[PDB]
């Protein structure tokens, strides 16, 4: 009915401002975030999400200068942004950026109703390109601060999966301190409970693996409606932390219920694949430097399958780009290219 | 069904352990707070908790201390407390045999809410002070609960008493010691949590009780989020930025780093019909500045808490109120001359 048109500023890509029409506004979701809308450019009638922030005149946006920052097949798409005006007198800032159908958090959440689990392929895939994505940013410093499945979005048809909303990702800086109150109650990591400042980006890594666990397990691995609560969910698992172990995390607690380390076999449903509990384990670690990189983590016997040439989705279609690694992503360790490119994609 | 007798040492009383004969073992509720059956005693007939959870001797149990100094007519009693060995084997249970309470706060004000009917105020009046009561009481012994939240504030319907309950979290917080962060559920929580602070003191929980406050009127929470930011953001959203003290006075160290939104006025947020006294309390208890909060005592005396303090007040129901004004020495000791204001002409004699 009613057309829209501005000039936005392209996302990556030199300030060449172009006219964008779009249609068909309907509200996505909205709150602490922002207000994210569906749109529909009115051009090539695609889908657009488009999400609307309130902008401090003062400083410049850092979601902004990250996204702008950013180009991956696993991470939403900036496509232009643009400001404009609820609260009269001030300024909004509009990220138009790719829009996908379902998000990992209900796709589980639509499993979990039904009693049933995720094809464990359908995990590998997501997990997969998740660890791609994180290994991507992480390669700029970055640090989403804010791994939740309901922050990962999916393509259901294609498998297709994109992590996105980074209104919370922050370029960490060694010797530089910041707010440990950030991430989402579940995927905060120890460290982060224990109100460290001197996080690293391994945080991230150890999100990914509640992701993981929750995925195999039905249900949210280290639930708490506090942070104690939480602690003795993670603590019920892994066992007590060490005095070793507390430095790691965070030195000025160097205060303890002492639990011996439960086997991670009998945490998950009975025939859920070996790989995939080792993996886990190796990602929710205490100490923060102990966790895989996510660069390991996709170069590991979980994700063999996706290597196999056969490897297909279970509508036949095939899987995403999985081995099209950007010497960037790479960039963090070299050598596990051996591994993360099989010999069949080296063919000419 | 069967009879269970164990042999426990008195709550409170000299340390002289007795026969204790107990049936009828329902099982209210279980997570980290261990878990907590009900129970019927063979001697009285009456019901009551018994919250069994796991001991290590490598120390005294930190609850047990607490819960044996503990009179109030608004805390749950410990009335027993004996081990065992129960689900794990060659491991020993610590158990507490409680005052039982039929309600919770949770749950009524849920009721309400589903019901999409708002809690009539006289009862968050009730519920309000009563819980304020305890709160002073509690922190006089610079004992501090750090988990209140609806949840833990147990309710009898009938003779309208709130009671206070669960003190696992519950330390006494002793000057220049260092205390963890990370106590308190979710919604509740001071900004100076959220901060990680660990130079905090029992104001965290008048801050939690104004939540508590707000809820009751709003008929949701007040400050939701999923994560620390979330959270902040709908504090910022209704008390405005803090100015660099209100920073440096929670956690200092967080000087740097904020939006810079006004304050949405107290009486913009509330239902329309909403008692000005109510708000006016809410503000005094939701400050930045953990020093400029309300005390507890401070709370009680406050003008919304003035229906209660009337001769004819009455129960919806058409019984009387409970014991509103049974203050102790004990209970008054941070601010004394409050007695003149808290209680009134008629009670007591």
């Amino acid at each position: 009915s009613k057309v829209t048109t501005v000039v936005a500023t392209p996302g990556q890509g030199p300030d060449r401002p172009q006219e964008v029409s779009y249609t068909d506004t309907k509200v996505i979701g909205n709150g602490s975030f922002g207000v994210v809308y569906q749109a529909k450019l009115c051009d090539s009638g695609e889908l657009v999400a488009i999400k609307k922030v309130l902008q401090d005149k003062r400083f410049k946006n850092r979601e902004l200068q990250i996204m702008r920052k950013l180009d991956h097949c696993n991470i939403v798409r900036l496509r232009y942004f643009f400001y404009s005006s609820e609260k009269k007198d001030e300024v909004y800032l509009n990220l138009v950026l790719d829009y996908v159908p379902e998000t990992v958090y209900r796709v589980a959440r639509h499993y979990s109703r039904a009693k049933q689990t995720l094809p464990v392929i359908y995990v590998k895939l997501y997990m997969y390109q998740l660890f791609r994505s994180l290994a991507y940013i992480h390669s700029f410093g970055i640090c989403h601060r804010d791994i939740k499945p309901q922050n990962l979005l999916l393509d259901p048809d294609t498998a297709v999966l994109k992590l996105c909303d980074f209104g919370s990702a922050k370029q960490l800086v060694r010797g530089e301190p910041n707010v440990s109150y950030i991430c989402s109650r579940y995927y905060r990591a120890p460290e982060l409970i224990f109100g460290a400042t001197d996080y690293t980006s391994s945080i991230d890594v150890w999100s990914a693996g509640c992701v993981l666990a929750e995925l195999l397990l039905g249900q949210p691995i280290f639930p708490g409606d506090s942070g104690v609560d939480q602690l003795v969910e993670i603590i019920k698992v892994l066992g007590t932390p060490t005095r070793e172990q507390i430095r790691e995390m965070n030195p000025n607690y160097t205060f303890f219920p002492q639990i011996k380390a439960h086997p991670w076999t009998k945490v998950f449903r009975p025939r859920t694949p070996p790989e995939a509990i080792a993996l886990c384990s190796r990602l929710l670690e205490y100490t923060p430097t102990a966790r895989l990189t996510p660069l390991e983590a996709c170069a590991h016997s979980f994700f063999d399958e996706l290597r196999d040439p056969n490897v297909k989705l279970p509508n036949g279609r095939d899987t995403p780009a999985l081995f099209n690694f950007t010497t960037q992503e790479l960039s963090s360790n070299p050598p596990l290219a051996t591994i993360l490119i099989p010999p069949h994609a080296r063919i000419q």
